[PDB]
């Protein structure tokens, strides 16, 4: 009940995704399986129902079977009395859609041998940051998120689930030199969804007509699937996530930070990001 995080080769885990772990090391990956990989609350939800509706060709009803956690397996996810993410796993049908938050320090090899393709969505670290404060309120297996500020120091020295924001986009940039993955960003799905479904597609070697992808816009934006109960994670235990502390899908914003964000903080976090981004050529948009 709110347990701390336990250590793995330098990360930070939940309690139970450590212990996941263990039967982890048995899974066996296919060379046509897609992992969807990111940083927590980088757009994971986001990008889990665009691809589902892709491998769905579209159809919203064969998207209505399971909720999304249900249909794009977890792959460390662990509850107490929740089946794991590879027992779930055992029942999902090829070619698999996947979702991790694990750096590479953690991935299973399975998964770069079989040079299983890689969609990654990137975000900026202020609005990841908020979210993930938010998150960690309603989300009870987290440990106590404390105040802003002291969850903002946290997360700065990467001392939260997963660990460090800045690691994580960077090393998975770095792969996407020697490895196939679509590297996206979260402010560009919000500036033109169809122009980056377009790019998916493409990725995924798939092909759709003009009004499939105008369809998938529509039911892939923040209102349609805050309302769908198969994507915004009600359906779940309220002791395990509690909406009525804060829903899963909160505002679906980029530039919001701001709301939260305190000058001082703002300053503070500006020097710290501009001394780990130093020598990179990744490029964050923080609004618009
Ligand atoms: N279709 C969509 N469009 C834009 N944002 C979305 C979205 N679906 C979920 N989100 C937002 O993405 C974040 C969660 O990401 P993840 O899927 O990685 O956990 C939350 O951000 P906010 O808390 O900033 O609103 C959530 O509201």
């Amino acid at each position: 009940s709110r347990p701390p995080l336990e250590y793995v080769k330098g990360v930070p885990l939940i309690k139970y995704f450590a212990e996941a772990l263990g039967p982890l090391q048995s899974f066996q990956a296919r060379p046509d399986d897609l992992l969807i990989s990111t940083y927590p609350k980088s757009g994971t939800t986001w990008v889990s129902q665009i691809l589902d509706m892709i491998y769905q060709g579209g159809d919203l009803e064969k998207c209505h079977r399971a909720p999304i956690f249900m249909r794009v397996p977890f792959l460390e996810f662990k509850a107490p009395g929740i089946p794991s993410g590879m027992e779930t796993l055992k029942d999902t049908p090829a070619p698999r859609l996947l979702k991790t938050h694990l750096p590479l320090a953690l991935l299973p090899q399975t998964l770069l041998d079989q040079k299983v393709k890689v969609v990654y969505v990137a975000r900026n670290a202020k609005d990841v940051a908020v979210s993930y404060y938010h998150f960690y309120h309603m989300a009870k297996v987290h440990p106590e998120p404390g105040t802003w500020d002291s969850f903002l120091e946290k997360f700065m020295v990467g001392e939260v689930s997963y660990g460090s924001w800045y690691q994580h986009v960077q090393e998975w940039w770095e792969l996407s030199r020697t490895h196939p993955v679509l590297y996206l960003f979260y402010e560009d799905m919000k500036e033109n969804p169809k122009r980056e479904i377009q790019k998916i597609l493409e990725f995924v070697g798939r092909s759709l007509p003009e009004e499939t992808v105008d369809f998938m816009v529509q039911h892939t934006s923040f209102k349609e699937m805050k309302k769908n109960p198969m994507t915004n994670y009600t359906t779940v235990p309220q002791e395990f996530m509690d909406h009525s502390i804060s829903p899963f899908m909160r505002k679906g914003m980029a530039g919001d930070w701001k709301t939260t964000f305190t000058v001082a903080q703002n300053e503070r976090f500006d020097a710290d990001y501009a001394e780990k981004m130093a020598g990179c050529s990744l490029s964050f948009r923080s609004e618009l």
